[PDB]
């Protein structure tokens, strides 16, 4: 019935992907009761820091990437749920479950990537377990894995960027492309598909 009908909780940052070192590495920033009630009331008071945030649903974990002042991920992640934020539940700014993308406005605190200029196809996937693992590009959307890895590597970080050697976001990663459960390539989103939302 009407009267009793339930909210969707909002995206909760839960911890992020340290880059800013020599050292890459996950951070967690709120565990998994304080990201429950964060997600029902929409009021997260932490303070967000870096590119590569690790963000959550009362579901599913997965990952969030900052680029042009705006925090990217997937929609068969995010959903059109809004987003924990010092003020309350902000809203999507940009949706489009054709491309599997959403989009924040970037928390304040975070650092944005550059999109890339530099035409490179020697591309960095960064994993929700903040390993670095070189893709070659193969196409418009596509780049291949140098070693293969089982599926369950890659699972968690839809969301994540692609980063090309100079360290500019390239893609969000979408998918994996598997055979047998090994993943062997990826597929993501060109950032020039973000600047076309944007
Ligand atoms: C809303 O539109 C949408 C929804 N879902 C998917 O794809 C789903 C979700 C991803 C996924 O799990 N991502 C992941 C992910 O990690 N998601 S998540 O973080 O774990 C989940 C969001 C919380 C990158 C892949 C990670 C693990 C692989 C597990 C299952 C792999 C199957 C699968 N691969 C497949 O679809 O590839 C094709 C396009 C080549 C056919 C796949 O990766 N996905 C299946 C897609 C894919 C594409 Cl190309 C476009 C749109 C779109
Ligand atoms: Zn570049």
């Amino acid at each position: 019935h009407m009267a009793s009908m339930k909210k969707k909780g909002s995206v909760v940052i839960v911890g992020r992907i340290n880059l800013s070192g020599d050292t890459a590495y996950a951070q967690q920033t709120r565990g998994e009761e304080g990201c429950q009630e964060t997600s029902q009331t929409g009021r997260d008071k932490n303070q967000v820091e870096g590119e590569v945030q690790i963000v959550s649903t009362a579901t599913q974990t997965f990952l969030a990437t900052s680029i042009n002042g705006v925090l990217w991920t997937v929609y068969h992640g995010a959903g059109t749920r809004t987003i924990a934020s010092p003020k309350g539940p902000v809203t999507q700014m940009y949706t489009n479950v054709d491309k599997d993308l959403v989009g924040w406005q970037a928390p304040q605190g975070s650092r944005s990537l550059t999109p890339c200029t530099c035409g490179s196809s020697d591309l960095y996937l960064v994993t929700r377990h903040a390993d670095v693992i070189p893709v070659r590009r193969r196409g418009d959307s596509r780049g291949s894995l140098l070693s293969p890895r089982p599926i369950s590597y890659l699972k968690g970080s839809a969301g994540g960027p692609l980063l090309c050697p100079a360290g500019h976001a390239v893609g969000i990663f979408r998918a994996a492309v598997c055979t047998r459960g090994v993943a062997k390539a990826v597929d993501f989103i060109p950032v020039e598909s973000l600047e076309t939302t944007m």
